[PDB]
C-alpha cells in the first residue's frame, strides 16, 4: 500500500470498535497507529490515554512502523 498507516489505522479502528462490545473490561489506553497525512508513520508511536495517565511511545521506521530494534519505551516523548 501507498499509505500503509492510514490503511493499517482504519482497521484498527474497526477491530477496536467489535472488541468494544464484548469488552470484560473498560479500556482506558489502546493503541491507534500514529499517521503522518501522507500516510506513513511517524517516527514516534505512542498509545492514546484517555484516562489521565501518559501512553508508552517507542520509535519505529515510517515506511512500516516496526519499532526500531534497541527503541526506548517510555511514557513520554523517546525524541526519535
Amino acid at each position: 500500500w501507498k499509505e500503509p498507516c492510514r490503511i493499517e489505522l482504519y482497521r484498527v479502528v474497526e477491530s477496536l470498535a467489535k472488541a468494544q462490545e464484548t469488552s470484560g473490561e473498560e479500556i482506558s489506553k489502546f493503541y491507534l497507529p500514529n499517521c503522518n497525512k501522507n500516510g506513513f508513520y511517524h517516527s514516534r508511536q505512542c498509545e492514546t490515554s484517555m484516562d489521565g495517565e501518559a501512553g508508552l511511545c517507542w520509535c519505529v521506521y515510517p515506511w512500516n512502523g516496526k519499532r526500531i530494534p534497541g527503541s526506548p519505551e517510555i511514557r513520554g516523548d523517546p525524541n526519535c
